[PDB]
DNA sequence: TGCAG
């Protein structure tokens, strides 16, 4: 329906060089499957985003970084007014993460969307609890009469989000708000997803979406979610060892 | 015994109080592991000196002739060198290279390597880089030859992640014995007293990197250990490094 | 040549 949002956010792997080129086409072919309003990506390179600002014209960019890997938030121009963005800098990150946020009009309200690619590997909880920390500030923050998205990769762990004391009120996750379905939970299977090789299997839901609705307004409710990306491309591979996230709200 | 043995050992060179007991000390476990093949880094002239001096067993290759620099030993009775070479790495500050000797061990191949990965927390730029030379030398090995690279990588879990984990066919030995917990940290500042330091640091930093050749039955890794944790007659550890001796199912 | 849980 016309009114309703929708997104997609994915870790494009840009750190794994194999068949990149290839794989950034399959996360092309998606795209124009369907085409989503906002896009949220993790784990770009330059020559990634350089590629998609050639072939996905229709949108509108803004990134992380200008180097190394970054994030990035992609905006349909036909469906997403732009109004501003901004970084906002994790002063302890080892691994020059950060949170990109970029704020537009759609549908008649404005939306507040922010993605980050949380500090990697069970062994950094700590730093990247601090991150969380400063995402649900930020989301809390947000201008009152905005709908807040955050979608990334999290690379959040079981009780993480319980020892910060959970997601504060306003704010909710979108697959738990969705009935916490196994079929759409896990983002990152070794088992199932062969494009790394790992000495053991394990499943994570490292990729969520939080939302909060407007403080001054009637909440809005998701309404509904699918993992994508769990086709092999020609060359033999998936777009990345993560599934991506589409996911529609009733705006 | 038809298995491959290493020891890869950070000596400390740089640490200059009670270098020479510390070398003495390095020989006594060289005399009771009798590796195939050992893997040095942070030798210094004088430290290497001593050892040449000492262990007659071994075939020394050095990885510079000043300043601190890498080492491979090779046991003579159960190596027979080819070749070896230097790869430079271009952007290093701290004449950082990695050392690669191939060798045939009771007619197998082998390409053994070595580096002391660029140093320090803040460094995780040029390191990876480097990362990235070693894995890229560790896929285009020789087919018919077994893979063993052994040094002090400097390396956090997350760089290795962040350059996409190690190739296929190439795995961390610690990984592929179990991730066990009492072999896991290779420089451990609550454990080791050698370095003054008022905090407390645990981390792995000294790894071993194995791929099968192609023209065999794949390599496994048999056993793996951490050895000089025990202080030495003066009073001090061999190094602030734990050492790693493993064996290979060749 | 500054952890992990
Ligand atoms: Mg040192």
């Amino acid at each position: 329906e016309d009114s309703k949002l929708s997104i997609i956010s994915w870790n494009v792997d840009g750190l794994d060089t194999l068949n990149l080129a290839d794989r950034a086409r399959g996360l092309c072919s998606y795209l124009a499957l369907y085409t989503p309003d906002v896009v949220f990506l993790q784990e770009l390179i330059p020559a990634y985003v350089q590629y998609l600002k050639k072939r996905a014209v229709s949108y509108l960019f803004f990134e992380g970084s200008d180097d190394g890997y970054f994030t990035g938030i992609m905006l349909r121009k036909s469906r997403v007014k732009f109004l501003e963005s901004e970084i906002i800098c994790f002063p302890t990150t080892q691994m020059m993460r950060n949170l990109l946020i970029a704020q537009v009009t759609f549908s008649g309200q404005k939306l507040y969307l922010m993605t980050s690619h949380l500090e990697s590997c069970k062994n950094q909880s700590q730093e990247r609890t601090k991150q969380l920390r400063v995402v649900l500030q930020k989301i809390k923050e947000a201008p009152e009469d905005a709908i807040v998205i955050f979608a990334g990769d999290t690379n959040l762990r079981d009780a993480e989000v319980a020892n910060v004391g959970g997601l504060p009120a306003g704010v909710c996750d979108v697959w738990e708000q969705l009935g916490k379905q196994e079929h759409c939970r896990y983002t990152w299977d070794t088992k199932a997803n062969s494009n790394k090789t790992v000495p053991y299997v394990s499943r994570c839901r490292f990729d969520r979406i939080f939302l909060r609705s407007a403080k001054t307004a009637p909440p809005v409710t998701p309404d509904h979610m699918a993992l994508i990306g769990m086709e092999k491309l020609d060359c033999g591979r998936y777009t990345s060892d993560h599934w991506g996230i589409y996911c529609t709200f009733n705006t």
